[PDB]
């Protein structure tokens, strides 16, 4: 925290590719990053006292520049997993999500069970839990593990892939913009996956500047309010 407040701002890692949490929206004929994750930034260097750095990059890079020191926070959608737990600090965490399908809409009531899955092709981000969990279940499968969501949903689309795993409000943000797809029936047989700002071990400080601040946004339903707002801004008109 005082390398922070002395070099009077904080750089936040996130990839922008994640509505409602970030993502890329046209704002007077250019691309900005903004989304719900964005609000929690602006909120956390206001309280450190210092300028907001955004530092957008490929999923798959965003824990290691925290790890090296070229950011000083991923906001960015992340899971708590106990692998990262032993690497990164995490805040309080500050979202609850379930996994989801994403599918072509004549496809949501195919899928109903992981069993439905085999001999399927299957995607999800690389470097992300989905990933992960795709690995560790669906041996039956072919996987899929691209760097961009977009490049997802393209592959989708082309029915290159049958599903792709992403967590359910990301996986309606998708469905609002594309009503060629569906989230389908199928659940996972459920631990907690839940989203914290990751930081590097050992920064109790920071920790402490970051979870007053959750804190204040959860109590108020501010947190709340701007996961909607950000939902809402990312649909396509
Ligand atoms: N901005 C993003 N692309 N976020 C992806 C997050 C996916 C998942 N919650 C994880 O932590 O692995
Ligand atoms: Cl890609
Ligand atoms: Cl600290």
């Amino acid at each position: 925290i005082e390398a922070i407040k002395s070099k009077g701002k904080l750089v936040v890692a996130l990839n922008p590719d994640f509505a409602p949490f970030e993502y890329q929206k046209v704002v007077d004929g250019k691309n900005q990053i903004v989304g719900s994750d964005i609000e929690l930034a602006k909120a956390i260097a206001t309280e450190l006292g210092v300028e907001l750095e955004l530092s957008p990059m490929s999923f798959d890079n965003v824990l290691a520049s925290v790890q090296s020191g070229k950011a000083d926070l991923a906001i960015s959608g992340v899971s708590k997993t106990d692998e990262r737990s032993k690497v990164f600090d995490f805040s309080t965490p500050y979202y609850t999500a379930k996994n989801k399908l994403i599918v072509k809409k004549s496809d949501l009531a195919t899928y109903q069970s992981v069993n439905d899955l085999a001999q399927k092709k299957v995607g999800a981000q690389k470097g992300s839990i989905q990933e992960t969990m795709a690995k560790d279940l669906l041996q039956n499968s072919s996987l899929v593990s691209l760097p961009k969501n977009g490049n997802l949903i393209t592959d989708l689309k082309s029915g290159q892939v049958d599903a792709v795993i992403f967590e359910e409000p990301v996986a309606k943000g998708f469905v609002e913009n594309n009503p060629d797809l569906a989230i389908a029936d199928l659940n996972f047989e459920k631990q907690d996956d839940s989203y914290a700002v990751a930081m590097k071990k050992d920064s109790k400080e920071l920790k402490e500047a970051v979870d007053k601040t959750i804190q204040k946004l959860k109590e108020s339903g501010e947190l709340d309010k701007l996961i909607e707002d950000a939902f809402k801004a990312s649909i396509e008109k």
